[PDB]
C-alpha cells in the first residue's frame, strides 16, 4: 500500500538531504518513482516491476559502496534477458532518469534567492546568489559611478544573440515537451500551500496519468528524422515558453528601471534580444543538409512564426475594444473600412487587416514549401517586418495621444516586444560550410576559364586575384560550368540565399578558416551568385596554429579597402571551444582562446572595427544556470563590447528553456552579464600568471599530443572502449568522420568517452599541467591556488571541469575495457585511468576542496541522484555491445518476464546522453 | 503618496469588520478604489477626482446616521454639473460599483469552508457551510440507509438543466467580463502567498491597467442591441468557465465515488447537465422576436459549439501522441490514411478526420447565416451528436483495450463529457408565446373555412375539434390563407421549426396558459406546419385562478388518449414566481406554487406520468450561491425526482458563474441538493401550518390587491415615483406592457421598484398577514417562529424577503416623492412607507433577529459595502428623472470640472441594476 | 472489529507471566493510558475556537463552540 517512505528513505541514504522547506528533491523523486513502479506493474506485470526494482537496488549499492562486483551482478541479470524484455527496462530506467530530471526542474524553480551575499564574483556562479537585472543596475551607479541615464542607454544599444543548435542526440518531440511540463506543473502544485485535499487527490492522479502518457509515446525509430523534422522539433521551445517569456522579461527590464529613477521603458525596438538557428543550415560534413533543406526551413520558420502572430493577434483584438483614437487612426480605419468589425472599433480594424496579411503571410509560406508556387502574391503578404510593426505603431500612438498609455503598455507592448524580437521568421538562419569546399568551387571555374588552378595558387595570388574579380566588371562563370555534385552543391546553397529574402538569414561561417582568401572567397561566390543583400561572412578558427594567426589574418582582411568598405565596421569572428580542444586538448585550447580573443579585439581597435566574437559549442558560457553568469563576466575585456552571441547547446536546451521560470532566468542573466560587462571588466591577469599558464599550456598540450596522435594503438583502444563507431553507424545526427582523431568531429569525439563516464577529452592535460608547474616551484600551488581564487576566467575553467568529474566513473570505464578491448589494451587502459585520478587530485587540491563539488551542493546532489540511473543503462549498453559485436558470446536468457539488440542501443544512447547533458 | 490607510479606515468604520486570515473584502475595495481614484484624476485632473470624492464622502455619512438632509446635499452636488460632467461621475459610481462586486468574488472564492458542522437543513443555506458532493454522498449511505450502488444508480439517471435568459438591463460585452476576469485574477493573486516583491509591482501596474481598460471600454449607446447581439453576448460565459468548469466538475464527481467506494466513472454521456436558452426564442410580448431572429439565434449556437470543439480538439490531437490501438481503430485509421499525419499516429489520423467534420460544420452554418445557402452539402457535416461521439467513444475503447485507460480518462474523458454536455449546439432553444396568439391563428383558419369562430367557441368545442383534426386526415390550411401580420408571424415560427434540427429545440411554452386546449392548439399547429419531431409543450400558468385550476387542466389532457400516447409518459409544467406574485402578492404566490405543485405531482403520480416542474423566475432557487441549496431542498416531496430545470436569472448570471471556483460550486449545488432531494424530502408541514397559511393568503391577497389594483390612484403614483415610463422608452429590453398593473409584465414591474430602493413587489402582503396571524391568536407568533426554525420552505421565503428588505431604504423612496410626485399624493406615499416598516418589524420578529440579515454576516457586509455607491446613483437618477421630466426646472450649473441627460439616466439604470442584482 | 477471541490471545499472554514481568507490563500499560491523558490534555489546550457559530444551547456544550466571558456580555 505504502513503498513511499522506503523509496524515500534508501535516496535519502545515499544523499545526506537538508532541512530547507525549499529543498524537496528527494521527495519529488520518491513520488514520482512510486507512481512509475506502478505503472509498470500495472502494464507489464510484478514480475518485470520486481526486475526492475532489482536493477536498482544493485545500482544503488554500488554507488553506495562503489564495489566493481556489483556492475557483474546487475550485469548478469541485464544478459539474461529476451529483447523484448531488455526493451522495457532500457525505456523504464531511461524514463526514471527523465522524471529525477524533470524533479529537479521544479527544484530549481522554486529555491529561495538568498538576501544577504557578499557581492562579489563567486556569488554570480550560482541561480540563488546571482544578481538580477535590478541589483545589476544598482550595482552599476553604486560601485562603478554610472548614472541610470548612462546606465539605461548602455542597455538600448545591447544585443543577445542566442543561436539554437541540433540536439546532438535527436530532439524531443513536441508533444512529448508537453507531456513533460504538465508531470511538472502537477509536481509543483502538489506542494503549493494554497489548495485543498481534493484537489491533491486529482493532482495525484493527473501525475499518475500523465507518468503514464510519457511511457506510452515511445514509438521505436532507427530510421533518422529528416532535417526539416528535426528543425520542428528544435523549434518547440518558442511555443513553450520563449513566446511569453521575451515580454515578460522586457517587462521586468521596466520594472528595474523605475526602481533606478529611469522613468521610461527600453524601447520595443531595443534589439536587446535575438534568436539564430543553425538547424537546416549547417551542412558542413553533413550532405543530409541540402539547398533544398535550407529554402525549406526558411519557410517553416515563416510559417510557424506567422502562425503564431495570427494566432497571438486574435487574443490582442478583444482586448482592443476601446472607442478613442486620434485623428491619424481615425481617417486609416474608416479608409480600410470603406474597402468584419464595426468602425465603432476602430483598433479592430486596423488588427484585422493586420491579422489577415498575417494568415496570408502564413498560407502563402505553407504552399511554397508543398508546391513551389502561390496564387498568394507578395504585395498582400509581409515581406519586411517594418511593414507589420507600422500599424501597430500606429495603435500604440493612437491610445497615448487618447491618454491611455497604460493600455498600451500592457498586451499591445507584449506583442510589439514580441514582433521585434522575433521579427518575421522565429529565427535567422546561419549557413556554415567548410573552406574546402569553396576552394573547389573556385578551382572548378578557373580550370573552366583555362587561367589554372586555385588550390594551386599561392595565398598572395589567391588575395591578388579574388580582389581583381571582386571588383571585376564582368562575371565569372555561367550554367554551362561543368560541376561536380559537390561544386553544384555549394553553388546551389548560394543560389538559394540569393532567392530567398534576406530577413532568413544571418551568417555565412566558413569552417576550418585559416586565412583571408577563406573569408574572400566567399564574398566573390555570394556576389557571382547574385545575393543582392550578401550575409556577414564569419571565419571559424579550429585549431591551434589556426587560432595563433588567427589576428594576423583579420589584419590583413581590415586592411584591404574593398573588405573594410564592405563590412562596414563589423566583423564576427567564432570559436569552437571543443574544436579547439579536439587539437590541443582542454586546458591549452581554453588558454589560447582568452589570449585568441584579446589579440583579435586589438586589431580590430586599431582598425576601428566592432568586433562580434560567436562562441560555439563547449564553452563555460555553455553551461547553463548560474555558471553561465560567471562565465559571461569573465571574458575579457572589451570582448562583448554590447553584443553577446552565443551557442544554446542542444544538450542543455530543455534545462535553460523547458520551465517558464527557468527561461525567464536565462533571458535575464544573458542581459545583466552583458551589461555588466561592458562596463566591469574582469581583473587581468598578473604577468606571472600568464606566463605560468603558456609554460602549463606547452606541457598539457604535449600530454594531450603525445596519447591521441602519437600512441600508434589509440584509435584501434578508442574504436573498443567507446561505443563512436556505433554511434556514427546507427546515425544519431550528422556523420562521425569527414582517418584518424584529426578527422573525426568534435561532438563525436565528446559523446564517445561521455557515454563510458570517462571524459577523456575534458581532462586530458590539466594532470601533465598541474604536475609539472608544481614539482618546477612548490610556490606555484600557492600562485595556482590564488589564481582560483581571484581570477573569474581561471575559476570558471576548473569550475567547468571539476563538474565533469562529478559526472565520471572509472569504475564503468574498466568494465567496459573488461568487456570490449583485448587483453592486450588493459595496461594502456589501466594508465589512462591512473592519468585521471591524478588529474582530479591535483583539481581538487588548487580548488581548495576535498571532495569534488564542495563549493556548489546544489550541483552535487543533483548529479548524484541521476547517478542510479545512468549506471544501469551503461552497464546495460556495455553488455550491449558485448553481444552486437561478437556473436559467439551467449548466456542462458531468463524466460519472458512482462505482459533487437540495436533497439536497446539506441535507447541506452540516448538515456546515458540525457543523463550527461553538457559536459565539453 | 499613501491614501489606501484612509479609504480602508472609512470603509471599515461603516463595516465593523474581522480578524479572519480570509476577510480581505475590505482590503479588497480599498486597494481597487485607491487605484480607480488615481486613474481619473490621470484622465480627468484632480477638481474631478475630487468631486467624485465629495459625493461618496456625502454618501458615506449618510449610510452612516441616515440623514436625509444628505441625499438633498448630494442632490444640490450632482444636478450642477454639465451633462458632460454628469455621465462621468455617474459613470465612475457605476465603475466603483462593479469593482465592489468583482472583489466580491473574490472573497467568496476563496473564502475557508467550515469544517465541524450540525448537518441539519440551515447549513445548506451557505457556500461555507453546505454539503459538497462527497458529503451528500456519505449523508445518503450513512443517514438514509442508501447502499453506494444506488446512490451511483440514482445519479446516472439524473438530470440538471439550466435555462439561459436575457439580462433584463442589457449584458456585459463578451470583452467586459475578460477585462473583469483579469482584474478578479490580479486581486487573488497580489495576496497569494506563494510569490515575491516584483511580482507584486507587476500584478499592482497590471492592476492598474485593468481598471483603467475596463473604464474606457465604455461607448455610449441609447439605440439597443439586436437579439442576435444579445444572444452572443449571454453565450459568453461558456468561453469564460462553463466550458471547462463542466468536465472539472464532473471529474469531481468522479473523486467522490471512488471515495465512498464505487470503482467506476459516471458514464460520460449520462446527461447530468444540461444548459438550454431562451434568447432568441422568447417572443411573448416581444415582436422584435421575429421567426428570423430564431433562425439565426440556432445557426450563432451551431457555430458557436463548432467553433469550440474545433478549436479543443486541435489541443487534444496534440497529447494523443500515442501509436497502440485495438485492431477495430487500426482498420479505421488505414481507411481514413488511404482516402495530415502519418498512420503511426491512428489517434490523430481519426481526430483530424473529426476536425475536419467540425471544420465544415462551422463554415456551414456561418454561410447559412450569411446567405441562406452554402456550397457545403450535409453529408459533409455532424447533424446528430451521436455521428461526433462515435469515433471519440472509439479512441476511448481503443485507448481501453490497449491497457491505457488511465490515459483515456484524462482529456480525451473531458471531451466525451463536454461533446455529450453540451451537443451539437451549445443550448437547446426553448420558443415561448403566449396562448392567445395561437387562439387567433386558430380563428383566422376557421373563418376560411367557413366552420364559424373558433374563438366564440367553448373550452369543450375546442377540445373536440382540436383532437378531431389531430387525427384528421386532411391538412387544415394552405399557403393561401388569408393572414394577419401577427398570425404570418406566428406560423412563420412554426415553420421555422419545421426546417431547422430538432436538436436546436427544446420546450415550446405556452404563457397565459390555462386549459387543456391551450396546449392541444399548438400540438395541432405543429403537426399542420409539417414539424416532423414536434416540441414537447409546456404550459406556463400564471395567475393564482390559473395555478388552482392547473391540476384539473393537466387531468383532463393526460386522460385523451392522443394526447397521453404523443407524451409518451412525460410532461413539463412551467411556473413564473414572479409573474404569479404579480396577480395575488408574493406570500400568496409562494404557497399558491408549494400547493400547485403537490398538486400537479399528484395527478402524474395517478397518471403515471413523468412530471417536470420548470422554474421560471423570481423564485428561491433563482437566488445563487448557498441559498440556492437549500431552495433546492425544500421544495415539495417527489417534486424534482430525478429532473431539475430551472432559470438562469440574467442578473444572477455573473455571479453564479462568472469566476471559475463560483461556476464549479454552482454545477456542484445544482447536481447535490437534486439528488439528495429525490431521496430526502423535507418535512411535509403540519396541518396546523397548512390552515395557518391558507388563512395568510386569504389576507395578504386582499392587502395587496386592494392597494394595486383597486386603489384608483396607484397607476398614477407609481408612473411618477418610479422610472417604469422611463425604462420602457429608452427600452432595455423587450417592452413594459401589452392598461394597468394587469397589462405590465413581471420584469417592469420588479425593475420599477428596486430602482427605488422600495421593492414592493417582494414584500407587500406579508404585512397584513403576519399582522392578522398575531392578532387572531398570539400562539400564532410561536407557531410562526416554529415554521421558520424547522420547514424549509418557510425559512427560505422569509430569507428572500429578509435579503431584499437588507437591499432597501425608504429614505430613497422618499426622496423620489418629494422629488416627483405631486403634493397630494405624499401620504399615499408615507402610508406605503408605514407598511414597510411594519411588515419588516414582523419579519424580524419571526425570524428572531434584531437586524437583517442577522443569521448571514458574510452576506449583510457585501451588502452594506455597496450602498455607499448605489445610493449616489439613486440620487443622481432621481434628479435626473425630475430634470428631463420638468424642462421648467433648473439649477446653476458649475463651470466644466474634467478634462445628454437621458444618458445619464440609462447609465444610473443599470447601475442601480447592477447593485440590487437579483430580488423578486 | 471486535473479535472476542483476541480478548483470550491477550489474555493467554498475560497469564503466562510471572509476577515481575506482569508487574512491569501492568505497569507500562498504565503508564502509556497516561501518556495517552497528557496528550489529549495538550490537543484540547491548543485546539482552535471555531469564529462562525449559531449562538444556540449546543454551541455551549463543547470547548470549540462555547461562549467565552465577552461573548456573554456581549449576547
Ligand atoms: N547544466 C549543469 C550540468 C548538469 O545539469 O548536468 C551545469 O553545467 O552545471
Ligand atoms: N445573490 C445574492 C444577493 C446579492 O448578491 O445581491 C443572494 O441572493 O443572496
Amino acid at each position: 500500500l505504502e513503498k513511499l517512505a522506503s523509496i524515500d528513505a534508501q535516496l535519502r541514504l545515499l544523499v545526506p538531504g537538508k532541512v530547507s522547506e525549499d529543498d524537496k528533491l528527494i521527495e519529488y523523486d520518491a513520488l514520482l518513482l512510486d507512481k512509475f513502479l506502478d505503472i509498470l506493474q500495472d502494464l507489464h506485470g510484478e514480475d518485470l516491476k520486481e526486475a526492475v526494482q532489482e536493477c536498482y537496488e544493485l545500482s544503488a549499492e554500488y554507488e553506495g559502496k562503489h564495489d566493481p562486483k556489483k556492475l557483474e551482478e546487475l550485469g548478469s541479470v541485464l544478459t539474461s534477458l529476451d529483447p523484448g524484455d531488455s526493451i522495457v527496462i532500457a525505456k523504464a530506467f531511461s524514463h526514471m532518469l527523465n522524471l529525477a530530471n524533470l524533479a529537479e526542474e521544479v527544484q530549481i524553480a522554486y529555491r529561495r534567492r538568498i538576501k544577504l551575499k557578499r557581492g562579489d564574483f563567486a556569488d554570480e556562479a550560482n541561480a540563488t546568489t546571482e544578481s538580477d537585472i535590478e541589483e545589476t543596475f544598482k550595482k552599476l551607479v553604486l560601485k562603478l559611478n554610472k548614472s541610470p541615464e548612462e546606465v539605461f542607454d548602455a542597455l538600448k544599444n545591447q544585443t543577445v544573440d542566442l543561436v539554437l543548435t541540433a540536439h546532438p542526440t535527436q530532439s524531443v518531440r513536441r508533444s512529448l515537451l508537453q507531456k513533460h511540463g504538465r508531470i511538472r506543473n502537477c509536481l509543483a502544485q502538489l506542494y503549493a500551500k494554497d489548495i485543498t485535499p481534493d484537489d491533491k487527490q486529482e493532482l495525484d492522479e493527473a501525475l499518475h496519468r500523465e507518468i503514464q502518457a510519457a511511457f506510452r509515446t515511445d514509438e521505436i525509430r532507427r530510421t533518422p528524422p529528416t532535417p526539416q523534422d528535426e528543425m520542428r522539433a528544435g523549434m518547440s521551445y518558442f511555443h513553450e515558453t520563449i513566446w511569453k517569456g521575451v515580454p515578460k522579461f522586457l517587462r521586468r527590464v521596466d520594472t528595474a528601471l523605475k526602481n533606478i529613477g529611469i522613468n521610461e521603458r527600453v524601447p520595443y525596438n531595443a534589439p536587446l534580444i535575438q534568436f539564430s538557428s543553425w538547424m537546416g543550415g549547417d551542412r558542413d560534413g553533413n550532405p543530409r543538409v541540402t539547398p533544398e533543406v535550407t529554402r525549406d526551413v526558411c519557410l517553416l520558420a515563416r510559417m510557424m512564426a506567422s502562425n503564431m502572430y495570427f494566432s497571438q493577434i486574435e487574443d490582442l483584438m478583444f482586448e482592443m475594444s476601446m472607442w478613442r483614437c486620434n485623428s491619424e487612426l481615425r481617417v486609416r480605419a474608416e479608409e480600410l473600412y470603406r474597402t468584419q468589425v464595426p468602425p465603432t472599433e476602430p483598433y479592430r480594424v486596423i488588427l484585422g487587416d493586420v491579422r489577415d496579411k498575417l494568415y496570408n503571410t502564413r498560407e502563402r509560406s505553407r504552399h511554397l514549401l508543398a508546391h513551389g508556387i502561390s496564387d498568394i502574391p507578395e504585395e498582400a503578404v509581409y515581406t519586411n517586418v517594418e511593414q507589420f510593426l507600422e500599424p501597430l505603431e500606429l495603435c500604440y500612438r493612437s491610445l497615448c495621444d487618447c491618454g491611455d498609455r497604460v493600455i498600451a503598455d500592457g498586451s499591445l507592448l507584449d506583442f510589439l516586444r514580441q514582433v521585434s524580437t522575433f521579427g518575421l521568421s522565429l529565427v535567422k538562419l546561419d549557413i556554415r560550410q567548410e573552406s574546402d569546399r569553396h576552394t573547389d568551387v573556385l578551382d572548378a571555374i578557373t580550370q573552366h576559364l583555362e587561367i589554372g588552378s586555385y588550390r594551386e595558387w599561392s595565398e598572395e595570388k589567391r588575395q591578388e586575384w579574388l580582389l581583381a574579380e571582386l571588383s571585376g566588371k564582368r562575371p565569372l562563370f555561367g550554367s554551362d560550368l561543368p560541376k561536380t555534385e559537390e561544386v553544384k552543391d555549394v553553388l546551389d546553397t548560394f543560389n538559394v540565399l540569393a532567392e530567398l529574402p534576406s530577413d532568413c538569414f544571418g551568417a555565412y561561417i566558413i569552417s576550418m578558416a585559416t586565412s583571408p582568401s577563406d573569408v574572400l572567397a566567399v564574398e566573390l561566390l555570394q556576389r557571382e551568385c547574385h545575393v543582392k543583400h550578401p550575409l556577414r561572412v564569419v571565419p571559424l578558427f579550429e585549431k591551434l596554429a589556426d587560432l595563433e594567426a588567427a589576428p594576423a589574418a583579420m589584419a590583413r582582411l581590415f586592411s584591404i579597402d574593398w573588405y573594410r568598405n564592405r563590412i562596414d565596421g563589423k566583423q564576427e569572428v567564432m570559436i569552437g571551444y571543443s574544436d579547439s580542444g579536439k587539437d590541443a586538448g582542454r586546458f591549452s585550447a581554453a588558454w589560447q582562446l582568452y589570449k585568441a580573443q584579446e589579440e583579435i579585439i586589438k586589431v580590430a581597435k586599431e582598425f576601428g572595427v566592432k568586433l562580434v566574437i560567436f562562441h560555439g559549442r563547449g564553452g563555460t558560457v555553455g553551461r547553463g544556470g548560474g555558471p553561465t553568469h560567471l562565465a559571461i563576466l569573465s571574458q575579457p575585456p572589451d570582448t562583448i563590447h554590447g553584443s553577446l552571441r552565443v551557442t544554446v547547446q542542444g544538450e542543455v536546451i530543455e534545462q535553460s528553456f523547458g520551465e517558464e521560470h527557468l527561461c525567464f532566468r536565462t533571458l535575464q542573466r544573458f542581459c545583466a552579464a552583458t551589461l555588466e560587462h561592458g562596463m566591469n571588466p574582469p581583473i587581468s591577469p598578473r604577468p606571472e600568471w600568464r606566463e605560468l599558464m603558456d609554460q602549463m599550456a606547452v606541457v598539457a598540450t604535449e600530454e594531450y599530443r603525445s596519447i591521441v596522435f602519437k600512441e600508434p594503438r589509440f584509435v584501434e583502444y578508442f574504436r573498443l572502449a567507446t561505443p563512436e563507431l556505433e554511434y556514427g553507424r546507427m546515425n544519431i545526427g550528422s556523420r562521425p568522420s569527414k582517418g584518424g582523431i584529426e578527422s573525426l568531429r568534435a561532438i563525436p569525439w565528446i559523446f564517445a568517452w561521455t557515454q563510458t563516464r570517462f571524459h577523456l577529452p575534458v581532462w586530458l592535460g590539466f594532470g601533465a599541467a598541474f604536475k609539472h608547474a608544481i614539482k618546477k616551484d612548490s610556490k606555484n600551488l600557492q600562485m595556482l591556488q590564488e589564481m582560483y581564487k581571484t581570477w573569474p576566467f581561471f575559476r570558471v575553467t576548473i569550475d567547468l571541469v571539476e563538474m565533469v568529474f562529478a559526472k565520471g566513473d572509472p569504475g564503468i570505464a574498466a568494465l567496459n575495457d573488461k568487456l570490449l578491448v583485448s587483453e592486450d589494451l588493459w595496461p594502456f587502459g589501466e594508465s589512462l585511468r591512473a592519468n585521471y585520478e591524478e588529474t582530479k587530485d591535483y583539481l581538487l587540491k588548487i580548488a581548495g576542496h576535498r571532495d569534488l563539488l564542495e563549493g556548489d551542493p546544489y550541483l552535487k546532489q543533483r548529479i548524484r541522484l541521476r547517478d542510479s540511473y545512468i549506471t544501469t543503462l551503461n552497464v546495460c549498453q556495455a553488455y550491449t555491445l558485448k553481444r552486437i559485436r561478437d556473436p559467439n558470446y551467449h548466456v542462458t536468457l531468463r524466460p519472458h518476464i512482462s505482459k533487437g539488440l540495436e533497439d536497446t542501443l539506441i535507447l541506452t544512447m540516448k538515456g546515458i546522453a540525457a543523463g550527461m547533458q553538457n559536459t565539453g
